[PDB]
């Protein structure tokens, strides 16, 4: 419902450890831009999902675009904080993207 | 010299962002056992060195047995600390290893 936000999964990769990036925001799954989104970010969302750690953070909506929000941009993590939620972004909502700049990550874990 | 310690490097590696841990104690470069070593003491000694956050903590002498002194034994790093010094441990020099046990550390900076 819509009281309910952060929470994190990823879509249309074929396979649980890769794809692009979800973040669900006010009951609505939203979407990542890829400014700034580089494979210490991607290792945020690797290890938050158990998914190992990240190889490569794909740009340019190679999992395909989503529907909803544009929720984070410029996400600059270290790649050591537990949750995508701690890291420095431009505030929620904040973006200057569309959906055809959808982020996704391709983590360790992957195949297996 | 032999006054000085607490200074870190990785050896055998074949590239400056992994290797088997080695750590000053006064004036000889000692190992790491593997008991307790996991990808958090690994996070502390990548941040440490400049080469990113951590892939994996191999353990049984991965990258070869060192020569010098077995120097921490059980680290316990939280995976926050900015010192490798900082993570709690065994007590210097007091453990219950062998060099076929060395630890090591698979940083993100690998590079090629
Ligand atoms: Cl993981
Ligand atoms: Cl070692
Ligand atoms: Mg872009
Ligand atoms: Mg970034
Ligand atoms: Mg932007
Ligand atoms: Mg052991
Ligand atoms: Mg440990
Ligand atoms: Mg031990």
């Amino acid at each position: 419902g819509s009281e309910s936000s952060l929470a994190l999964r990823l879509v249309n990769g074929g396979d649980r450890c890769q794809g692009r990036v979800e973040v669900l925001y006010q009951g609505s799954w939203g979407t990542v831009c890829d400014d700034s989104w580089d494979t210490n970010d991607a290792n945020v969302v690797c290890r938050q999902l158990g998914c190992g750690w990240a190889m490569s953070a794909p740009g340019n909506a190679r999992f395909g675009q989503g529907s909803g929000p544009i929720v984070l941009d410029d996400v600059r993590c270290s790649g050591h904080e537990s949750y995508l939620w701690s890291c420095p972004h431009n505030g929620w909502l904040s973006h200057n993207c569309g959906h055809s700049e959808d982020a996704g990550v391709i983590c360790s874990a992957v195949n297996i």
